[PDB]
């Protein structure tokens, strides 16, 4: 029958829109770095999870940060030689901000409101 | 008929990669800083209206800015005490540059081309 | 029949839940500046490739980075007037370090492990 065939090649179409959506997809990173060795920090969104990665001029490895998020935004700065760093962590519509002040990460003040 | 049951497992399927499509969906942030307070700036990037909220160290408040887009990225620096922002707003693949130079948000030069 | 029916309603709230996640869809930006003119650099990945525009006080144009990835992150540093670039484009769950450093876009040591 043709009603059959008809909601064949209706799912046929949602199979194609389905895949050019998952082929757009991939982990989310952000990075921030600071004085001129440099520090680098790169944060990675993978799988609702945020990790960190680390250089300080002598090869890459991963940093105490890690915390709960699909979407990461981070930014630094120097008081001095010493290093602040603010991520920002989403989950749905919440926005975590952590906090590296010399150290452990904190929970930040930071809401949307 | 195994007709139907065949395309009643086809929806079922397609519900299992929309789930999981929809499990990654979350605000999209970017953040800038500027000085030793610090002043923090944070752009969030939700439903289509990106908005902004503000530290210069006495808590958190919404700022001025309030444009449409769907992705957001920022850069900032500083002309002595002076600060200036580029806020990059993408919707599909248009990108308008918003520019912050003291007093209002104004559409910049930029263009993709 | 209401068998027929059924899946023809089916399909229907799948075409709704689709068109919710394109709507979100758009290019993503990172963006990065240096010094005081400024200089400005805004990397954008779109259809799963990177491309960079650039800005040095005198109109935009396009620079010389070009490679894939549907994300994009960047962090620049100064060493005295000389800038370095460092721009993390990722596809799937391989992100791959991209540097500036004077002149031309070598592949960096970074790694996600
Ligand atoms: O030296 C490693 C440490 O560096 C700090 O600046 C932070 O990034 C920490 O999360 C990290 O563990
Ligand atoms: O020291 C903690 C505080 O630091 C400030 O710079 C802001 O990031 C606040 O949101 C945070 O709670
Ligand atoms: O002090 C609040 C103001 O701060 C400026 O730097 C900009 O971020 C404005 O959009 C904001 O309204
Ligand atoms: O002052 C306006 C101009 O400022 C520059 O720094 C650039 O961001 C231009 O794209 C913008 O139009
Ligand atoms: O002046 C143009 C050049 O500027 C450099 O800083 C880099 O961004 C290059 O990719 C670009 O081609
Ligand atoms: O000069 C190349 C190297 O530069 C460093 O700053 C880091 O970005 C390394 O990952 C990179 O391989």
């Amino acid at each position: 029958s043709s009603e059959i065939a008809a909601l064949k090649q209706e799912i046929a179409a949602l199979k194609k829109e389905i895949a050019a959506l998952k082929a757009g997809a991939s982990v989310q990173t952000a990075a921030t770095s600071w004085g001129t060795v440099p520090s680098i920090r790169v944060y990675t969104a993978n799988n609702g999870k945020i990790t960190e990665r680390c250089w300080d001029g002598k090869g890459w490895y991963t940093g105490a940060f890690n915390e709960p998020g699909d979407n990461v935004s981070v930014t630094s700065w120097l008081v001095g030689s010493a290093i602040h760093i603010r991520v920002y962590a989403s989950t749905g519509t919440t926005t975590t901000e952590w906090c590296w002040d010399g150290n452990g990460w904190t929970k930040g003040a930071y809401t949307a409101t």
